[PDB]
């Protein structure tokens, strides 16, 4: 009974209707961590696209990023920028940040597993946010 | 304004009232992945304690575990056991599986960051499930 089904691994994100494409919560490179933490606790979404001055995705900020900040032995306050998370990892340069609607479920799954990341930002031709794909969305496709 | 606050890093899980201690969804070492996947998609919890024949915690099964299974190049079906996830990692032997109510937030945070894990099972003296602590619970303590 193969897991995952080969006929669904070969279908695109668009075809499978996988991800969230409305009401996306996101932040800027100039956003302090206190704003992200407020979003996580009060708005309750799992990952935040981080966009530069042009609206282009340059990182994804997760709840684990906050915990990583909290564990730092150097002195921090919450007025630190979300871009300080980049000292621990670069989702961007490892090619495990973004994805496209036309990409296959197999491609997306291989990308998640590549860096052990829980989410990808769906972008357009200008790297501008269209949606988000998280492990929950993939699990709905895997059923 | 220090992040995290030192006066809350020194407090225990019990003292901070961090974690979920009722209505815990969990599975057995004999549980097939199809049962875990159904739980994730329909019951909608982030991590499942995996308990042996004696009710003792021997693993934690996460949504990423399913994605990891899905990416395997060898042939699988969903009748595989949740214990096949153990081929990718041992939360147990790395000491990043369990925690106790009396442990400090700083200890718990350092443990999460140690293996880059998103959750811990709160256990008793017999390694039996008392609750679960996930990144969301920690974020509520960090505010
Ligand atoms: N920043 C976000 N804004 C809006 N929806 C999101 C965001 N991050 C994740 N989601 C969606 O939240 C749902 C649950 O995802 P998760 O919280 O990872 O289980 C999924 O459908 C995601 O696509
Ligand atoms: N297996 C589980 N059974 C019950 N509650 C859970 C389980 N896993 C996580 N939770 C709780 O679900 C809430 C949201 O956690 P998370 O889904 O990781 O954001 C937290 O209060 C967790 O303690």
């Amino acid at each position: 009974h193969e897991f995952p089904k080969p006929e669904f691994m070969s279908k695109s994100l668009e075809e499978l209707q996988i991800g969230t494409y409305a009401n996306i919560a996101m932040v800027r490179t100039t956003t302090p961590v206190y704003v992200a933490l407020g979003i996580f606790v009060q708005h309750r979404v799992s990952a935040l696209p981080v966009v530069d001055e042009k609206g282009r995705v340059v990182d994804i900020y997760s709840k684990f990023d906050v915990i990583n900040l909290a564990a730092e032995k150097t002195y921090n306050n919450l007025d630190v920028s979300v871009t300080k998370a980049l000292q621990h990892r670069s989702h961007y340069f490892e090619g495990v940040l973004k994805c496209y609607l036309h990409e296959t479920l197999e491609t997306i799954i291989n990308r998640l597993v590549e860096a052990e990341v829980h989410g990808l930002v769906v972008v357009d031709e200008n790297d501008v946010v269209k949606g988000i794909v998280s492990l929950s969305d993939i699990l709905q496709a895997l059923v």
